[PDB]
C-alpha cells in the first residue's frame, strides 16, 4: 500500500470496474479498495454461476444469491410469540435485537432493499440482462438536439456493450425459448414485438454459458503484471471506505479514510481523483458520513450545506412476478412435424420428420433434438429435452406498455422449489415497473444507530408515488395476467404477485445528475461530477434521475464510460 | 497435465489433502483431481465462513451450506397439484421428473444424505467438529492388544489434529458458551463432564475465528514453487474420474479414466498409486462403476466378484434437535456481581464490580465484560455483550448416554430463523446417536438411470435397526429434552424432534475396513487397501465400520495418515 | 340465522368445514421420514384413515363433498339463486 | 366460505371477494362409479371419481374466464396477498 495514487477507486462492482479498465487503460495509477473479499476463484470478481456444478444444478444457486443479500434496513419486530415455556426469559416490550433499526417505519420501507460486500460486487450472482434505456427512460446527455443526445448514447452504449460482452444470440437453439417467443410474437403480431433478453454472457457450449461479471470488464490482477508491463492498479480487499475529506471551501477532496478489516489499522489517502461507486446506497452513506447532505431524520428547517438533494427523489421500480405451466395445446405443438406411430416402450415403436418441408413448422434442429429424446427417453411423457436451456424471453419497455418484462427461469426463485411439476414446463414471468422520483421519497441515515461496519444506519421513507406510478403499476398487474395466459395457466404457488418493495433491487437516484444543481434537483453533473467539487466523481444506478422499468446496470457503465472521457480531459497521468 | 504420476488422488476435501500432505512432502509427483472447481478465494479449498461479512452476518452461512448441498437420492413425487389450470399440460401418471430415483423406496431412503462438489469438498462448509472416538466407538487397528490399539490411535489422532489444528479453548472467554457449561457442570456434577468441543479453528481476535478446512492442511498450490521448490504437486479442477481401470488379473489397477469438464475431452491418467477420497457415497459409485461389487438392485442368486461387501454395513447416525430460550435466572445470574447505580440512559447511571471478590460468582473477564455492555448500551435489556461468541459444548459419547452432544449455534439452521426472540438467548442442541451396522443396510448404484453426472445413480435401502439402536435413539431424545430444560425451555419453531434421515451427513461404512475380507465384512484392510488390489487405497467415512455416534472425519484423517505409512513403504518415487 | 353469526361472520366457515364431509379422498402418499425409529413405521402406504384406494388422485373431484343433516347444504348455502338462461337451460 | 386463515392484518372494510365459475361439457368419460368391494361409512358403496375437465371449450373458456377475473377485479383493487387468483380444487 501506498499513501499516494493518481485516482482511487471505492468500491469492485462493475461500474469501479469501468473506471478501471478506462484509467489503467490510459495510464493512471490507480488503487481500489472494497470492503467485501474475493470469493470467486481465480477470476477475481468471476460470476459465481460459472461452475459446471452450479449450472447442471440450477435451482441451487438462489442460496449463493441470499447468502450475499444483507437487508438495508429491518425494523423493529413486533411478532407474538407467546407459547414460551414460563421459566424462559422475556422482554416485557419490542426492544431493539437482532440488528434491528428502530428509526425505520414499517410501513414506509424498501423491505427487500439489500446489499452485497464482495468484490466483484453484485456482478458475482446478477441476472446479465443489459437492455439499453431508450428515450423515454434515460437521461439527457446533451440538451436541446435529440440526434446529438441519440448520437452520444449509442456510442457509450456500444462501448458498454464491448466491456460486458452483450449478445442476443446465446439462447437461439433452445426449443423452451423459441417454443416461448415464437407463440409470443404470433399471439400479439405487430403490436409487441419480442427478441431475446440482452445478456451479458458468452455460450461455450449447449451446457455451459459464461456469465459476464466485473471481471469481465477488467480482470482485477495487480498491475504491473507480464500482460501489462506498463499498467499501475492495486485492489485492496477487506478494505472499508469511511469518509472522504473536504476541503474549507467545499471545492476539492483532501484524503480517503480507510480502515483496513483485517489490521485493524485507519490510513488517510491521498489521491488527484477519488470515485465512488460502492452501491447507490452505500455511495450515499459515504457521502452523508463526510458532511454531504443531512445526518439523521429529514429536517427542512435545518436546510443541508452541501448537495440539498441527496438521498432524495429516490427510484426504485415495481415488480410483478408469476410462474406458468405450458399449454397442452403448446406443449402438443412441440412435436407438430413429427409422425409418431406404435406405443411407446415397444420396438414397433418410432418417431420420424421430414427434413427441409416448408410445410413443417420447425426446423430441422428442432426436429431432429425432439426426435432423438422421444426415441432415447421413451418413457418420459414431455417432447422437450432434458437438458433443454430456459427462455430469455423480453418485450422492451414502450410508451404503449411502459414496463420491462423478462421471461423465463431466472436463478433468483422467491418461495419453496416446486417439485410436483416438471421444471420443462415452467416458465417465469416479471414485469417491472419505472417510478416516478420524487423528493418526498428518501434515503436518509441515523445520527445515532450505526450498521455492522459502525457507519450510519440508512433508513428509507418511500411510498409508490400516487397516479401515474401506481396506475401503471397496476396496468403492469393485467398485463402479466393477461399475456401468460397465452402460454399457459399459473402454477400454484406461483400466483400473480407484487413482490416485497425493494427486493427487485434497481434503486436509483440516490446521487442523481443534472445539468444543474439547483434546477434540476440534483448531485452530479452530465461528467459525473459531484457539483462544487473538482476531483470527486460518483458512479452508479445512483447518478440516474429519470423513472426507468429496465435493468440499470448498462446504462450506469454508459455515464461511467463518459464521466473518465471528461478524468481524462483533465487530469494528468504521473509518469509510470 | 501429463500423463504418467507416482501418485493421483480423487477428490480434493480433508482426506485427500491428508494423503497429498504425507506423499508431496515425501517427494512423490502427485496429481489431484475434483469433479469441483475453485471458488472459495486466494487461498484454495479454505473455510467459506472465513470472511469477515459472514462472521458479522453468522445467519447467512446457512445459505453457503445448502447452496452446495446436493441431495443423492430423490424418490419419485407423488404430490398432487389438482388446481392447475384446465389449458395447462397435466401428468396422467406420477413419472420421473426432475431428476428424480425410480429405483428409490420413499420409505427406505436416506432422504437428507446429500453431497458438495467444490474444492476443499465439505470441508468447505463443516461445523469443525473433531472429538477422539473412544473405544467402544472406533475399529481395532491392532488384534488381541487392547493397550498397543490405544497406543495406536493416540499416536494418529496426535497426528490429525495437528494436521487440523484442533483445539479446545477458542471459545473460553465467551459468557454464553461460560454460562451453559457451568449450569451443565453443576446439574451433572459426578454424573457426566462437560467441555469445549474440540474444534479445529483457531481464534485470531476475539469477534473473528479461523476455521480449518482442507486448505489448512494441505494449501493445494502447484509444486514446485519458491516456498517448496523440491515437491510435485498439480490439482486439476473440473475433472469428473470416471473409473479406475483393472487388470484382467484384478491385482492392479492400470489407469485412471477422466473426464475434462471445461473441455469436454476424456483421458486415462498412469499412476503407480492410486487414491479414493470422493467421499462415503462417490467413492462407492466410482468402483461400483469401474466392476467393484454389484452394480443394480441387489441379487443374491448372482455374487459380486469383487468386494462382496462394498455398499453393505451402512451406517447413519439419528439425529434429534431443539432450541430453547435461556431461562430468566440463567440471564439474571450474568449480572450477579455487578452494582448498579442510577437510571439507565442518563448520566447518573453507573454499573461497576470488584474485581476478586469471592463473594463474586464469575470471574473479571466476564464481569468487564458485562460491565462495559451495560454502560455502553443502556438500552438494551440484556446484560450478554453484544459480540459475544456462541456456546460450543459437549458432553461426549459414554456407555451410559452413549451419544455425541453439540449443545451452542450452529450455522446449519433447519427453519426459517425467527427475528422475533433475541439471538442471544437461543441455544441449540443436537443429540447424535449411534447406528449398529447390518449387511440389510445398503447403497447401491443403478444399472439404467445416471446422475447429473452420467455416472450409475445412487440408491439407499436403509432402515434404524431394531433393537440396541432404536432404543438408544429415543432414549436419546429424552435425554435431550431433559438436558436442556435446566437451560431454558424450548424455542417455537424448533420443537424437539429428529431430524431426516442421512441429514447429519456422518455416512460410513460403504466401503469398510476389517483385518480380512470374509470374516470382517469388508473392502479394505488396516492400511486402507483394497483387499486384492497392490495399488488402490480409499480414504474417507466409509472405512469406518463400527457404530459411532461423534463426528467422523478426525477418524477418517487418521486411517489415511497410517495408509500413507504402508504407502511411503512400499512404494519409491521417481527422481525429480 | 342466530345473531351470533350475523355479528362474527368470518366464524361461520367453520359450521360449513363442520358438515362438508369429503365424498372420496386417495390413499395418501405423503412421506413422513422424521419419526423415532421406536415408532411403528408403514412400510407401504396402506388404506389408512378411511381413503378410497379405488381412486386415481389424478382424476379427483378432491373437493367434493356431501352434508349429512336435516335440511341438507340448504343449512349452510350461500343462497344465490339465479336463473339458467337458455345457453345453460335443458 | 373462505378458503385460508382470515388474514387480519387488512381492514375487512377493503376487502371483496371474486369468484367466477365456469361451464363444462357433459362427456360420457366423466363418472361417478361406485366400488363393489370398499363401502363408506354407512356401509354403502362407496363412491369413485373419473374425472378431467374436458380438452376444447370447457378449457378454453376456463383460462378465458380466469382472465377475465384479473382483468375485472383490476378495476376495483389490487389483489389481496394470501388470496391470490388461483383455481380452486377441483
Ligand atoms: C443481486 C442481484 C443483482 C442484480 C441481478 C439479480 C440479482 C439477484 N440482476 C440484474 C442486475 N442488474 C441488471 O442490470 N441486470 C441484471 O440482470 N442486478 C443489479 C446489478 O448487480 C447492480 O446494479 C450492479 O452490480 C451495480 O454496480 P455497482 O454500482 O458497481 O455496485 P455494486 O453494488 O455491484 O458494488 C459496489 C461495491 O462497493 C463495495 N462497498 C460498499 N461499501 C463500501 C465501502 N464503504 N468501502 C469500500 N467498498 C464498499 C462492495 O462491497 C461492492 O463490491
Ligand atoms: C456439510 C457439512 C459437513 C460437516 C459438518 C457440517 C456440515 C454442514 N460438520 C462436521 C463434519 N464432519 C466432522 O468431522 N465434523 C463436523 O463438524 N461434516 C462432514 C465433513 O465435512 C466430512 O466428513 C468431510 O469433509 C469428508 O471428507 P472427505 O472424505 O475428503 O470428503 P469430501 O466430501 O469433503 O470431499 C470429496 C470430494 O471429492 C469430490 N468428488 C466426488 N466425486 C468425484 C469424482 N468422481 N471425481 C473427482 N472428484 C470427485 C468432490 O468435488 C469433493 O470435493
Ligand atoms: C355447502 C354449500 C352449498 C351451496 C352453497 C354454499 C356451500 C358452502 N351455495 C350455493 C348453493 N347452491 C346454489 O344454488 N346457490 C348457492 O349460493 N350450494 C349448493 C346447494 O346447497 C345444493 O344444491 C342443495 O342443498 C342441494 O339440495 P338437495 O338436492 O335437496 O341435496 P342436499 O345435499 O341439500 O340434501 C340431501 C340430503 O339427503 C340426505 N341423504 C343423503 N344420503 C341419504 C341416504 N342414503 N338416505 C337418506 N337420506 C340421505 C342428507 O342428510 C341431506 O339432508
Ligand atoms: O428479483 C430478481 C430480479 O432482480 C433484478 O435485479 C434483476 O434485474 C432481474 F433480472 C431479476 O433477476
Ligand atoms: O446437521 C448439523 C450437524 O451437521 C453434522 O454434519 C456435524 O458434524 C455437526 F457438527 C452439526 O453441524
Amino acid at each position: 500500500m501506498d499513501i499516494k495514487y493518481d485516482v482511487v477507486i471505492v468500491g469492485s462492482g462493475p461500474i469501479g470496474c469501468t473506471y478501471a479498465r478506462e484509467l489503467v487503460g490510459a495510464g493512471y495509477k490507480v488503487a481500489m479498495f472494497d470492503i467485501g473479499e474475493i470469493d470467486s476463484g481465480l477470476k477475481i470478481g468471476a460470476h459465481k454461476k460459472n461452475t459446471v456444478e452450479y449450472q447442471k444444478n440450477i435451482d441451487k444457486f438462489v442460496n449463493v444469491i441470499q447468502g450475499q443479500l444483507m437487508s438495508v434496513s429491518v425494523p423493529v419486530n413486533t411478532l407474538v410469540v407467546d407459547t414460551l415455556s414460563p421459566t424462559s426469559w422475556q422482554a416485557s416490550t419490542f426492544f431493539v435485537r437482532n440488528g434491528s433499526n428502530p428509526e425505520q417505519d414499517p410501513l414506509r420501507n424498501l423491505s427487500g432493499q439489500a446489499v452485497t460486500r464482495v468484490v466483484g460486487g453484485m456482478s458475482t450472482h446478477w441476472t446479465c440482462a443489459t437492455p439499453r434505456f431508450d428515450r423515454e427512460q434515460r437521461p439527457l446527455l446533451v440538451k436541446d438536439d435529440a440526434d446529438a443526445d441519440d448520437a452520444e448514447w449509442d456510442r457509450l452504449y456500444t462501448k458498454a456493450e464491448s466491456y460486458f460482452q452483450t449478445g442476443t444470440d446465446q439462447f437461439k437453439e433452445s426449443i423452451r425459448h423459441n417454443l416461448v417467443l415464437n407463440k409470443l410474437t404470433e399471439e400479439y403480431k405487430g403490436q409487441r414485438d419480442f427478441q431475446q433478453i440482452p445478456l451479458a454472457a458468452t455460450r461455450r457450449s449447449p451446457t455451459f454459458v459464461e456469465w459476464s461479471s466485473a471481471n469481465t470488464v477488467f480482470d482485477l490482477q495487480n498491475r504491473p503484471n507480464t500482460d501489462a508491463p506498463e499498467e499501475r492498479f492495486n485492489l485492496f480487499p477487506a478494505v472499508a471506505c469511511e469518509r472522504v475529506v473536504r476541503n474549507a471551501l467545499n471545492s476539492e477532496i483532501e484524503s480517503l479514510h480507510i480502515h483496513d478489516l483485517i489490521s485493524g489499522d485507519r490510513f488517510e489517502i491521498k489521491a488527484d481523483v477519488y470515485v465512488l461507486t460502492a452501491g447507490a446506497v452505500h455511495n450515499t452513506q459515504l457521502l452523508v458520513n463526510s458532511g454531504f447532505g443531512q445526518l439523521g431524520r429529514p429536517n427542512p428547517a435545518n436546510p443541508p450545506e452541501l448537495l440539498p438533494s441527496l438521498g432524495s427523489y429516490i427510484t426504485e421500480q415495481s415488480l410483478v412476478f408469476c410462474q406458468t405451466v405450458m399449454s397442452t395445446e403448446l406443449i402438443d405443438s412441440v412435436k407438430s412435424d413429427m409422425t409418431i406411430r406404435g406405443t411407446p416402450g415397444e420396438l414397433t415403436y418410432s418417431v420420424t420428420y421430414t427434413p427441409g418441408a416448408s410445410t413443417n413448422k420447425h426446423p430441422d434442429w428442432w426436429n431432429e433434438k425432439v426426435k432423438n429424446h422421444m426415441m432415447q427417453h421413451q418413457e418420459d411423457p414431455l417432447p422437450i429435452p432434458f437438458e433443454d436451456p430456459e427462455p430469455q424471453v423480453t418485450t422492451l419497455f414502450q410508451p404503449s406498455h411502459p414496463w420491462h418484462t423478462q421471461i423465463g427461469r431466472d436463478a433468483f426463485s422467491y418461495g419453496a422449489v416446486q417439485q410436483s411439476i416438471d421444471s420443462r414446463l415452467i416458465v417465469d414471468w416479471r414485469f417491472f415497473g419505472r417510478t416516478e422520483p420524487k423528493e418526498e421519497n428518501k434515503l436518509w441515515f441515523s445520527d445515532k444507530i450505526t450498521d455492522a461496519y459502525n457507519m450510519p444506519q440508512p433508513t428509507f421513507d418511500f411510498r409508490f408515488p400516487a397516479g401515474r406510478t401506481s396506475k401503471e403499476a397496476e396496468d403492469m398487474m393485467t398485463d402479466m395476467c393477461v399475456m401468460s395466459a397465452k402460454i399457459g395457466g399459473f402454477l400454484p404457488g406461483s400466483l400473480p404477485q407484487f413482490m416485497e418493495p425493494g427486493l427487485v433491487l434497481h434503486l436509483g437516484g440516490t446521487h442523481r445528475m443534472g445539468f444543474d444543481e439547483k434546477e434540476d434537483n440534483c448531485c452530479v453533473n452530465t461528467d459525473s461530477r459531484v457539483f462544487g467539487f473538482k476531483n470527486l466523481f460518483l458512479g452508479g444506478c445512483g447518478n440516474i434521475p429519470t423513472a426507468y422499468g429496465a435493468n440499470p446496470t448498462l446504462t450506469a457503465m454508459s455515464l461511467a464510460i463518459k464521466s473518465c472521457e471528461y478524468i481524462k480531459q483533465n487530469f494528468t497521468p504521473s509518469p509510470f
